[PDB]
């Protein structure tokens, strides 16, 4: 399989506000990096995003080490998406989970590969999401995507 490391982030210049992701594949040297600015979304949501698109970007099933500093994302794969699908993508009030669209874009794509997380904590020491939340910073200046699925 091919392996690939990816990095990624997202924010917004004010939340919820303009926001957009960077992110980096990188695969046997070689990078690609995708970024795009949202005229109206949140910094969760960017956070999310990023990942999602790094993942949808890839085209056969593969290994993957997935770099990311976001609590949000951290928490969703770890502790609350198993319980989620659970319960039909509802919380307790039976309300459809915030963020569901993008939750369930990500659980769709997580399900085609192989991936090992390494959450990480500052950009200290990681110089690919340092440049990341450079990209999705840039972006977030000239938005030209609708986050449709944002819902204030």
């Amino acid at each position: 399989l091919k392996q690939v490391e990816i990095f990624t982030d997202g924010s917004c210049l004010g939340n919820p506000g303009p926001g957009g992701y960077g992110a980096i594949l990188r695969y046997r040297g070689r990078e690609k990096t995708f970024s795009a600015g949202y005229t109206r979304t949140t910094n969760n949501r960017m956070e999310l995003m990023a990942v999602i698109v790094a993942l949808e970007a890839l085209k056969e099933h593969c290994e993957v080490i997935l770099s990311t500093d976001s609590q949000y994302v951290r928490q969703g794969i770890t502790q609350w998406i198993h319980n989620w699908k659970k319960r039909g993508w509802k919380t307790a009030d039976k309300k459809p989970v915030k963020n569901v669209d993008l939750w369930q874009r990500l659980d769709a794509a997580l399900g085609q590969h192989q991936i090992k997380w390494e959450w990480v904590k500052g950009h200290a020491g990681h110089p690919e999401n340092e440049r990341c939340d450079e990209l999705a910073r840039a972006a977030a200046m000239n938005p030209t995507l609708e986050d449709t699925g944002y819902q204030v």
